[PDB]
C-alpha cells in the first residue's frame, strides 16, 4: 500500500503464505476449521521470526570472528512493549506480510493487537533501554542487553469507580515466541554465607546458591541484517534443593521468587530484602558471561579494551564490587590493578535527582546478603577517602559528604557514591540535568574529578515512534525527501523548506486528521465512550507523580469549566482532555490524583451546558501499545514538571516528531526543544530553575497565591466543598491540604502563567493553517531526539567504538 | 538393519535429513559448530513430532464426525518414560532415522539416551495406565487418558553411603518437545466456600478458584496412523488473585503447588490436603471437559453411550459426585436419573488389598474443601443403605460395614466403597486377586450386587516390552512366524513348534548373551561396577516393599554367601544378584532394606574367596528406562511376594516375555502365568493363599523357623551381632526384630522352599541347552499378557465398544 512498508514481491509473498500454512499446522497444531485470531497471530509470529534467525546466528558469528569491543547494558528494566511489527518493519516484511495474510483472508492489523506488551518496565528508565537496544543494532554495535525475565512485568490498571486497580500482568500465559530458553549456559549465584581469611586470600563460604538460566530475545537493527541479542536471567532452584519430601520440593518458590515480579516504583526506592536479591543475581550472572566470552578469545590488562559495562542508573551498581570480588578473589589480581580494571570498564548513568528515587541500602542488609561484598564497598570507600583527604587537606565536611557510607540511627551505603568512584564516566540524561549534576548534588565527586562528568541527552527510535506508530506521516515525509531520515533524522531539518507549501500544510494536517479519527473510533469500540474528533487532543500521559503535576492540568480543566458555567453562551475553542498513566500501588497521593481526574470527568462529561466542548477522559492501563495508538492523535503534548525535577523526559520527544505542539517548563529535555525548535515555536511558561531557588530561599507560601487569585480560590473552595465528590464532601481534603501546606512541587506557583499561556494554544487553534505551520516547524527540527544520535555519542564519548552504518550480508 | 525396524526408503532418508538441518536451524537456533548432543536430540525429537501431527489431527477430525463411545481413563499417574523411540517404533521410522542420523555423522542411539523419563507415576499401577493408552490407540478406541502434569515426578534415587537420598526430578527443565500447551481451553476449578440452599436448590459459593491449563501429549498406535490424546492438567493462578502488591504476587505460588509435585508413595494412602485437591481437580477440570465434548454433538439420557469413564484406583473417586453434582445442581436433573447415568458412566479398578493402601478420608477435610461433596456423599449413603435394608433386613452388622461413612475418633469416607456404589463394574487385576475381592474384602458388596465383580487380568504392552527393548529378539522370532504376532501376541504360540530346532535354542541363547553383554558394560561405564557376565543374572527389581519381600531375597543372597565360606572350594553357579528400586521417602523400614542390601554387597564383593563366584548389586535409581535394559539382560525373575498381596504384577510379565525364567509364589499374575506356561516350566514355592490363612488362624510365631533351621539362625545371628555393619553393630536391630516378633509378611515361613527351589534354579542353569528350552516355553505362552488382550477385554465387557484393527488413512 504505503513505500516506506518495502515490497510485496510476488516471490515473497507466496514464500510466507506457505511457511504461514506450515506454523499453523506443524508448530500450532491446528487447521483452519479450528484456528483462532489467537493461532493466527502465532503463526505469523512464527514465520517472521524464521526471517530472524540466521540473520542472529551469522551476526553471533561475525563478533566471534571480527572479536570487536563488546558494549554490555545492564538494567533491571526493558520495555519492549510488541515485537511483531517492529520485527517485520526492521525486514522490510511489512507490506509483503499484509499481502500475505489479506490472501489468506486475515486482516494483519487485527492479529498484530492480540500480542501482549513485554512490560518488563516502569516507564522512562525501561523505556529508555528499549530504545537503545535498537539503536545500538541499527548502528552495527556489539552490544548485549541484560536484565531479568520477570515473569510478571507492570500490573495491568483497572479504573473501579474512578480508582486504580492493579491485576498481575500475566505476559507469557500464552507463551513468547520470540525468546530462547538457553538452559545450557545456567550459572550459579551466591547469596549469604560467611567470609573466611586464608592465607591464600578471603574466601566467600556456605553460600545458598541459585541458579540463573538465561533467555535470548533477538534485537533487529533497521534494515542493516544486525541481529543483536537480549539475554534476560530466570532463577531457577538447584536439584538438591533442600534436599519431609513435599515441602522441601514445594519450597523451590523461595529461590525462584527472584526473577517472579516487577518492582512498580517509578523514581521511588523502596529498600526490601527481594529487590537487593533482583539486583545482585542480574550483576553476578551477567558479570560470569562477560568473564567467559572475554576469556574465550589470565591477561586483564585488555579487559577494558574488550569490555564496555554501562550501569542504567544505580540499580546495578553491584557490578563494581561484583568485578573487584572476581578480580581481587577468584582470578588473584592484587587490588589496584583490579579497580584500574574497574574503573574503565564501568560507566554510569543518573536518571534523576529526586532524593526519594536515591538507593540508600542499610548495611545490616549488605552484611547479612552479601559479607564478601560489604567488606568490599568498605575498602573501595577507605582508599576513595584518602585521595579526597589527600587533595582537600582538612576539609573534614567533604569527607563526610562524600562518604560512601552515611552515618545515622542506620548505617547506609549511598549506591551513587559508589557507581561514581568507581566509574570512568559520569552522565546525565539532558544538558540541564547534567549542570544539575554539577553544581548541585554531585559537586563535591565534579570538583574531585571533573574530567568524569559528561552530558548525553536522551532520544528515541524514530522506528517505532514514527515508521511504526504513524505510517501515515512518514509516507508524506518519504513523499518529499525519501526515506535515508529513518536511520539520519538529521534530515528532517529539510522540511523547512515546505514550510509555506500548501500541498504538504494539507497533508500533514490530514494524517493528523485521520490519526484522530483512528483513535476517536479506538476510544468507543474497547471503551464505550463518545468524543469530538474537531475538538484539541490535550494529551498528558505518564506516570502519575507529584512532580509531573498532573495535578497542575486538573486545575486548568476546572477553570475551563468555572469559565463555561461562568459564560455559557460564549464561543471557546472545544477540547477532549486525555490524562493516563499508573501509579505505583502503594503511593496513596497517586492515587488519589487518579480519583479526582475521573471525578472532574463525572462533573464535566454530564454538564448539559457544556456539551461537547470539553471532556475528560482518564485513558485506562497506559503503557507501550497504548502510547503508539495516542500520540499520532495528539494536538497537544503536556510537559509542565516542576523545572529541576523531570531529568530528560522522552514522551515530549514522541509527541515532537508525531505532530503536537508542547505545552511545558523549562525542565529536562524540553529546553533542548525549545532551542531546536525556536522559543517562538514553543508554549513556554512557568518558573525557571533560577526562580525555583529564589522561591526555596525566601520559602514558599501557598496562601499568597490563593489570597490573590479568585479563580484559584474557587476551585480550592469547590474541593474542599464536595462539588467533585457529593456523596463523600471530604473525600478531596488531602489533596487540598497538601496544595496549601506541603506542596514540594509549587502548583499554585505555576497557575497564573500556565491559564494564560493555554489561552496562547487556544488561541493559535483556532487558525489551522498556522498550527500546522508550527506543527511543521517542530517535526522539521526534532531531528537531535533521536536515540541513534544518543548512542553514536555514548559509543564515541564513552565506550571508544566508532559506529557503522554498513549492512552485513544477507 | 534388522528388518522389525521397518524400510529405510531413499526418500524416507532425504527427508529426515532435511527436516533434521531445518529444525536444528529454525527450532533450535543453532549450526553444527555449536550444537551440542542435546541439541541434536531435540532436532530428531522435532522431525519426529512433525510425522505424528498430521495423523494426531487426521484422528481427532475422525472422532468428531464418526462420533464413536468415547474412553476416558482417569489416574492420578502416567509412567510413560522416553517418547521418542516409542514413536519411532509405532510410526516404523526407527531404521530410516537411524539412516539419516549415521549419514549426519551421528549415532541416534546415543541420542536416544538424553531424552528424560517422564517420570509421572510411581511403579506399577502408573506404568498401567501408560501401557494402556498404547493399547487403546493400537486398537482404535476413541480414548483420552486425563491426569496432572505435574511439574516434579518421582524422584531421582542416589545411592550415598548405602543410603537412598531423594533429588527433585526437574524433567521439564530443557523443554518437552512432546507436549503442547492449550491455554485457550483453560478450566475454572472451585474449592472451600459453602452451600446455600434456596427455592431453586443449592448452590456452591464464595468458593476461591484455581484454574486448569491442558497440556496434550500424542499417543501412537502401532502402524495405524490413529493417534489419540493424552491430556494433563496444569494448576495456574487467576489474574485478580489476592487482587501489598508483591506479596498477592507471590502468594499465585500456594494456588499453583496443586500441580506441583507427584505424591511419592507407591501402594500407601498419606490423608494430606494436598493430596486430596490434587484428586479433585483433576477430576473436576477431566468432567467439564467430558461434558463440554459431548453437549458439541439436554439430553443426558445418552449420556452413557456417549461416555465411559474410567477409575484407576479410588484416587479420581471424586468423579462419582462430581458427576451427581453437575447433573443435580446445575444441569438440574432429579437425583434418580442423574443417578442412573453416573452408574453407567463409571467403572473402578481396585489395585491392591492391603489395607494400608486403602483411601479413608477425613470428614473434616472433605467439610472444610469441598461441603457440597460431601452433602451428595450422605445422600448416596442414605440411599445406598437402604437397599442393603431392604435385601438384608434385620442385618444391623452389615449396614455398619457396608457405610460409606466410617465411624470412631475421626469419621471417614471409605472412597472404595464409594466407588463400588458408584460403579456399574468392578474389577481386580487378576484371577486370584478379583477372587479374593469377592470373597473377603467386597464379600458384602459382592452379596448384594453379583453382576459388578468382574476380572480384567493385567498385561503389557508388546511394542515398549519386547520390540523397543529387546530388538535382537523381536527379529530371530519374526524371522521364524513373522511380524503380526507385534499386533496379536498369541501368535507367540507358534513359537512351540520350535522348541527342539537346534538353530532357534542357538538364537534364543545368544540373543540373551549379547543382551547380558550390553548390561555389563553398562554398568562399567556408568557406574565403575565389574560384573561376569556368564553368571546367572539373578533380577528383582520394583518398588521397595515389605510385602514384596527383598528380605527374603537378602536371606538367600546370605545363605549363598555362607555355603561358600563354609565350602570354598565346592563348585557353584556363579550368580550376579540385581536388586533394586525406590523406597517411599517416609517409609523408614523400606530405607532400612536398601541399606541392608548395600551393606551384604560390601562384604560380599570384597570377600577374595568368593571371587567372581556371587555379586550383589544395588541398581539405583530404578526406573522405566532402566527397566529396559535391565530385563532383557536377566535369566531369573524374582517374584517372591507373600500369597494374597501383590495384586497382580505387571514386572513379572516383562520377563517372561523377555527370556527370563521365574521363582515365585503363586499370588498376584504368577498363578495365570504358571497355567500358561505350565507349572513344570515355572519355579513355584512357598505357601499358597490357603496356607498363609491357616498359617494366621493359629499364629505365626517366627520363633520356630529360628530354632528348628541352623542356616536361618546363623543369617540372624550374623545381622544381629555386626557382621554386616562392623562400624555400627546394632544398625540392623529394626530389621531382626520385625522379622522375629512382627512380621506380617512370614518371611521365615517361606525361607526353606525357597533356599530349595533356589538350588533347583541352580541346577537347571548349569544345562544350558535345557535351559534355553525352558525358556521358549516360557515366550511362547506370553502370548495372554499383552495389554492388547486386557483392553479388548475392558471394551468389550465394560465399556461396550468394539475394537479395531483397521488403519486410518495416511
Ligand atoms: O512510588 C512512589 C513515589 C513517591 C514519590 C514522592 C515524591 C517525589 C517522588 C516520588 O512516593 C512514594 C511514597 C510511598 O509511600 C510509596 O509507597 C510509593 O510507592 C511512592
Ligand atoms: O510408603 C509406605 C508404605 C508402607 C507399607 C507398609 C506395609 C504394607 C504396605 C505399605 O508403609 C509406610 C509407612 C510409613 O510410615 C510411610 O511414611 C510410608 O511412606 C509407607
Ligand atoms: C515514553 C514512555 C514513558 C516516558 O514518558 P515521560 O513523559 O518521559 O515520563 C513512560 N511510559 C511509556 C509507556 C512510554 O512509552
Ligand atoms: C513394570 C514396572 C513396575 C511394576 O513392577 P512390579 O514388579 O509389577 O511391581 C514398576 N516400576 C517400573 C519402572 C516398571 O517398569
Amino acid at each position: 500500500q504505503i513505500s516506506v512498508r518495502g515490497l510485496a514481491g510476488v516471490e515473497n509473498v507466496t514464500e510466507l503464505k506457505k511457511n504461514f500454512n506450515r506454523h499453523l499446522h506443524f508448530t500450532l497444531v491446528k487447521d483452519r476449521n479450528v484456528a483462532t485470531p489467537r493461532d493466527y497471530y502465532f503463526a505469523l509470529a512464527h514465520t517472521v521470526r524464521d526471517h530472524l534467525v540466521g540473520r542472529w546466528i551469522r551476526t553471533q558469528q561475525h563478533y566471534y570472528e571480527k572479536d570487536p569491543k563488546r558494549i554490555y547494558y545492564l538494567s533491571l528494566e526493558f520495555y519492549m512493549g510488541r515485537t511483531l511489527q517492529n520485527t517485520m518493519v526492521n525486514l522490510a516484511l511489512e507490506n509483503a506480510c499484509d499481502e500475505a495474510t489479506y490472501q489468506l483472508g486475515l486482516d494483519m492489523e487485527e492479529l498484530e493487537e492480540i500480542e501482549e506488551d513485554a512490560g518488563l518496565g516502569n516507564g522512562g528508565l525501561g523505556r529508555l533501554a528499549a530504545c537503545f537496544l535498537d539503536s545500538m543494532a541499527t548502528l552495527g554495535l556489539a552490544a548485549y542487553g541484560y536484565g531479568i525475565r520477570y515473569e510478571f512485568g507492570i500490573f495491568n490498571q483497572k479504573i473501579c469507580g474512578g480508582w486504580q486497580m492493579e491485576e498481575a500482568d500475566d505476559w507469557l500465559r500464552y507463551g513468547n515466541p520470540w525468546e530462547k530458553a538457553r538452559p545450557e549456559f545456567t550459572l550459579p549465584v551466591h547469596f549469604y554465607g560467611r567470609v573466611e581469611h586464608t592465607s591464600q586470600g578471603a574466601k566467600w563460604v556456605d553460600t545458598q546458591v541459585v541458579l540463573a538460566m538465561p533467555y535470548d530475545t533477538p534485537v533487529p537493527g533497521y534494515r542493516n541484517n544486525v541481529v543483536n541479542t537480549m539475554r534476560l536471567w530466570s532463577a531457577k532452584a538447584p536439584n538438591d534443593f533442600n534436599l519431609g519430601y513435599i515441602q522441601a520440593v514445594l519450597d523451590r518458590n523461595l529461590a525462584e521468587n527472584i526473577s517472579r515480579v516487577l518492582y512498580p516504583n517509578d523514581n521511588f526506592f523502596e529498600g526490601k530484602e527481594l529487590r537487593l536479591k533482583q539486583e545482585y543475581f542480574v550483576v553476578a550472572a551477567t558479570l560470569q558471561d562477560i568473564i567467559r566470552r572475554f576469556k574465550s578469545s589470565t591477561n586483564f590488562d585488555a579487559f577494558p579494551d574488550k569490555v564496555a559495562i554501562q550501569l542504567n542508573d544505580t540499580h546495578p551498581s553491584l557490578a563494581i564490587p561484583e568485578l573487584m570480588r572476581v578480580l581481587v578473589d577468584l582470578e588473584r589480581l592484587d587490588w589496584d590493578k583490579a579497580w584500574e580494571v574497574t574503573v574503565k570498564t564501568c560507566a554510569y548513568t543518573n536518571h534523576t535527582v529526586l532524593p526519594e528515587a536515591l538507593e540508600r541500602w542499610p548495611v545490616h542488609l549488605l552484611e547479612t546478603l552479601l559479607p564478601r561484598h560489604l567488606q568490599i564497598i568498605y575498602e573501595i570507600n577507605q582508599r576513595f577517602l584518602n585521595r579526597v583527604a589527600a587533595a582537600f587537606p582538612g576539609d573534614v565536611d567533604r569527607l563526610r559528604r562524600m562518604s560512601l557510607v552515611e552515618e545515622g540511627a542506620v548505617k547506609r551505603i549511598n549506591m551513587a557514591h559508589l557507581c561514581i568512584a568507581g566509574s570512568h564516566a559520569v552522565n546525565g540524561v539532558a544538558r540541564i540535568h547534567s549542570e544539575i549534576l554539577k553544581k548541585t548534588i554531585f559537586k563535591d565527586f565534579y570538583e574531585l574529578e571533573p574530567h568524569k562528568f559528561q552530558n548525553k541527552t536522551n532520544g528515541i527510535t524514530p522506528r517505532r515512534w514514527l515508521v511504526l506508530c504513524n505510517p501515515g506521516l512518514a509516507e508524506i515525509i518519504a513523499e518529499r525527501i525519501g526515506e535515508e531520515y529513518i536511520s539520519d533524522l538529521d534530515q528532517l531539518r529539510k522540511l523547512l523548506s515546505y514550510v509555506d507549501d500548501e500541498a504538504f500544510i494539507r497533508d500533514v494536517a490530514k494524517v493528523k486528521q485521520e490519526n484522530k479519527l483512528k483513535f476517536a473510533a479506538y476510544l468507543e469500540r474497547e471503551y464505550k465512550v463518545h468524543i469530538n474528533p474537531n475538538s484539541l487532543f490535550d494529551v498528558q500521559v505518564k506516570r502519575i507523580h507529584e512532580y509531573k503535576r498532573q495535578l497542575l492540568n486538573c486545575l486548568h480543566v476546572i477553570t475551563l469549566y468555572n469559565r463555561i458555567k461562568k459564560e455559557p453562551n460564549k464561543f471557546v475553542v472545544p477540547r477532549t482532555v486525555m490524562i493516563g498513566g499508573k501509579a505505583a500501588p502503594g503511593y496513596h497521593m497517586a492515587k488519589m490524583i487518579i480519583k479526582l481526574i475521573t471525578a472532574i470527568g463525572d462533573v464535566v462529561n454530564h454538564d448539559p451546558v457544556v456539551g461537547d466542548r470539553l471532556r475528560v477522559i482518564f485513558l485506562e492501563n497506559y503503557r507501550v501499545s497504548l502510547a503508539e495508538k495516542v500520540i499520532p492523535a495528539a494536538d497537544l503534548s503536556e510537559q509542565i514538571s516542576t523545572a529541576g525535577t523531570e531529568a530528560s523526559g522522552t514522551g515530549n520527544m514522541k509527541f515532537m516528531l508525531n505532530g503536537a505542539l508542547t505545552i511545558g517548563t523549562m525542565d529536562g529535555a524540553n529546553v533542548e526543544m525549545a532551542e531546536e525548535a525556536g522559543e517562538e515555536n514553543f508554549f513556554i511558561f512557568g518558573m525557571r530553575v533560577e526562580d525555583v531557588d529564589r522561591l526555596d530561599q525566601r520559602g514558599y507560601n501557598a496562601q499568597e497565591y490563593y489570597d490573590r487569585i479568585p479563580e484559584l480560590r474557587q476551585i480550592i473552595e469547590q474541593l474542599s466543598s464536595g462539588f467533585f465528590s457529593p456523596k463523600q464532601p471530604d473525600l478531596f481534603k488531602d489533596i487540598v491540604n497538601m496544595l496549601m501546606h506541603h506542596d514540594r512541587f509549587k502548583v499554585f506557583a505555576d497557575y497564573e502563567e500556565y491559564v494564560k499561556c493555554q489561552e496562547r494554544v487556544s488561541a493559535l487553534y483556532k487558525n489551522p493553517r498556522e498550527w500546522t505551520r508550527m506543527v511543521i516547524r517542530n517535526i522539521a527540527t526534532s531531528g537531535k531526539f533521536s536515540s541513534d544520535r544518543t548512542i553514536a555519542q555514548y559509543a564515541r564519548e564513552i565506550w571508544g567504538v566508532e559506529p557503522s552504518r554498513q549492512r552485513l550480508p544477507a
